[PDB]
């Protein structure tokens, strides 16, 4: 059954709750972003109102074939009325089209649901600065102090320098980037840009990118693999077997592959810096795991929450075990006692 952490009290609303069939009493289903664990269950046969960003709406239409009449896109940073309740969508700094949702309850309670987010100090100057938030439904993916990672900017700088050096030393080297969802487009676009290439990909993935309102996107991507020296492949194919295989397919246009696997966290984050990363190498093939995160580090999360000073926190990630639940509740209490709310 639909868990309580997916229901907004005092409304008929649910958030990211598309795989339970009809939810008794739901008059509007919100979708924070187009990632499969969140949209799971949506299809062309859905006949309830879906409220979401413009970009998420383009993906629902073109990739899922949900019918236009059930898609209600809203602009960001704008007070909107939905079934008699004032809401605002904010940028979540996750993947394209990902939002946080502010609900203003008839009784005066204000609720923020983060969806998936990477907290950033820039959020402290959005519409959230303007009033008190009583309840926070929080993306707790990396709610533990071992989770440190570098900035996105540092990680992209590393990837750009690595690629540029490799290809300048060997003009017959191929760069490959893995993907399995939207998100992390900066990795492959930043590399393609320093190499004066467009990025080449399958027709399904090109279609997905054409939904995302990226400016000048026609200048940056293509379905013609052979004209491009940055290829995207399914993340499953980023290993020696899948890469050697792939290399054959270019017909000896290339003699070397340099591949990036943008992971979330991996335990080498607890010992090594970005400047000190190394690849796995078998032959003319090298694979870099780079820690490009679209979720809050523990410190970014803690800062956000200590700024917001909510009355109650409802975790939406890692809620399945008593040990995780208990650990998270300890961190929330530390934060509250340190900051004095
Ligand atoms: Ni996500």
């Amino acid at each position: 059954t639909c868990p309580f952490y997916k229901k907004i009290p005092g409304t008929g609303f649910t958030v990211d709750a598309f795989q339970y069939g009809v939810v008794e009493g739901c008059t509007a289903y919100f979708l924070t972003h187009f990632h499969s664990d969140h949209y799971a269950g949506l299809s062309k046969h859905f006949t309830f109102p879906v409220y979401c960003s413009e970009i998420t709406g383009n993906l629902l239409k073109n990739k899922l074939h949900v019918q236009e009449q059930y898609i209600h896109p809203l602009p960001l940073d704008t007070e909107c009325i939905v079934n008699g309740v004032k809401v605002v969508l904010l940028d979540a700094n996750h993947c394209p089209g990902a939002v946080m949702i502010l609900f203003y309850l008839p009784n005066g309670t204000v609720i923020l649901h983060t969806g998936d987010f990477r907290a950033d100090p820039s959020m402290e100057r959005s519409l959230l600065a303007d009033q008190k938030v009583h309840m926070l439904y929080l993306d707790t993916t990396y709610c533990s102090p071992e989770y440190t990672f570098p900035s996105q900017q540092e990680v992209i700088r590393f990837a750009i320098n690595t690629a540029f050096e490799a290809v300048t030393l060997n003009p017959h080297a191929l760069v490959v980037c893995g993907t399995y969802s939207i998100g992390k487009e900066k990795v492959f676009l930043a590399i393609a840009d320093v190499l004066g290439s467009k990025v080449g990909m399958s027709q399904e993935k090109y279609k997905t990118l054409q939904c995302l309102n990226i400016p000048e996107i026609n200048s940056l991507i293509t379905t013609d693999m052979c004209s491009s020296l940055v290829h995207l492949l399914p993340m499953m194919q980023i290993n020696f077997k899948g890469l050697q295989s792939h290399l054959k397919k270019c017909g000896g246009k290339y003699n070397q592959i340099l591949a990036f696997r943008p992971t979330g966290w991996t335990h080498s984050n607890k010992f090594t810096r970005i400047a000190d990363v190394i690849p796995q190498t078998k032959g003319n093939i090298s694979i870099y795991g780079i820690p490009y995160s679209e979720h809050s580090s523990y410190l970014e999360m803690k800062r956000f929450v200590q700024w917001l000073k909510p009355q109650k926190i409802i975790p939406t990630v890692n809620v399945g075990t008593w040990k995780s639940r208990s650990t998270m509740e300890k961190y929330f209490r530390e934060w509250k006692l340190e900051a004095g709310y």
